[PDB]
């Protein structure tokens, strides 16, 4: 009886397992606009991500994660709020059954159709599982999605899809580029947060980009093809992986834009 999705094991739920669940400084979290403020000391996000080095694609059986060599600093996320060096490890996305829900930030209470998540972990504390540890050990970019015209970058990764269609599954994943998932803009919202999904530690610094990724309805209907099940098990569309807005609590939304 392990966490997930469902009625009787989401979010509502995990606190009994994760306590943290009830914490200060849990995510996602909604964005007021009007509450967010300027801050003129921010500065202008560094994503490099040139020398990216993709590896693998993963069914994990909440989500699929797009892996990325982090051996070495190839692809790094620096700059803005942050303090030293951040490297990618994976992406991945939270979506919905519908359009009208399936990310976890909200925008003044607006749910976009899914939202996409890059993983940064901080160099000095030497990997991933000491970096989960501590307050500045994660930073994640937060990347909204809407359903309009198709996102020439995201389709190799909708093609695959069909490979990891169960829970445990993966398939080779080299020479994919996430640089064709920005936006166009770089302004962000800024708050101190946590992982979404168990086991929910205070860990992260969360940059939410202000402008939306359209991606097609073909696209997004592929993502809904998935199962959280695995192979030759009852099947349980891969849909409504997204952790509701959690209390702000004593947090300010930062902004870097005017
Ligand atoms: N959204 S966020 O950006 O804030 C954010 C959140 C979270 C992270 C860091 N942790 C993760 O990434 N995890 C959590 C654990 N998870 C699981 C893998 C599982 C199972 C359960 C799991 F929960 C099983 O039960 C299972 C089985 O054999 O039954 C096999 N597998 C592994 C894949 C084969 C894998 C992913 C980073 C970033
Ligand atoms: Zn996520």
């Amino acid at each position: 009886h392990h966490w997930g999705y469902g009625k009787h094991n989401g979010p509502e739920h995990w606190h009994k397992d994760f306590p943290i669940a009830k914490g200060e400084r849990q995510s996602p979290v909604d964005i007021d606009t009007h509450t967010a403020k300027y801050d003129p000391s921010l500065k202008p996000l560094s994503v490099s991500y040139d020398q990216a080095t993709s590896l693998r694609i993963l069914n994990n059986g909440h989500a699929f994660n797009v892996e990325f060599d982090d051996s070495q600093d190839k692809a790094v996320l620096k700059g803005g709020p942050l303090d030293g060096t951040y490297r990618l490890i994976q992406f991945h996305f939270h979506w919905g059954s519908l359009d009208g829900q399936g990310s976890e930030h909200t925008v003044d209470k607006k749910k976009y159709a899914a939202e996409l998540h890059l993983v940064h972990w901080n160099t000095k504390y030497g990997d991933f599982g000491k970096a989960v540890q501590q307050p500045d050990g994660l930073a994640v970019l937060g990347i909204f999605l809407k359903v309009g015209s198709a996102k020439p970058g995201l389709q190799k990764v909708v093609d695959v899809l069909d490979s990891i269609k169960t829970k445990g599954k993966s398939a080779d994943f080299t020479n994919f580029d996430p640089r064709g998932l920005l936006p166009e803009s770089l302004d962000y919202w800024t708050y101190p947060g946590s992982l979404t999904t168990p086991p929910l530690l205070e860990c992260v610094t969360w940059i939410v980009l202000k402008e939306p990724i359209s991606v097609s309805s073909e696209q997004v209907l592929k993502f809904r093809k998935l199962n959280f099940n695995g192979e030759g098990e009852p099947e349980e569309l891969m849909v409504d992986n997204w952790r509701p807005a959690q209390p702000l609590k004593n947090r300010q939304i930062k902004a870097s834009f005017k």
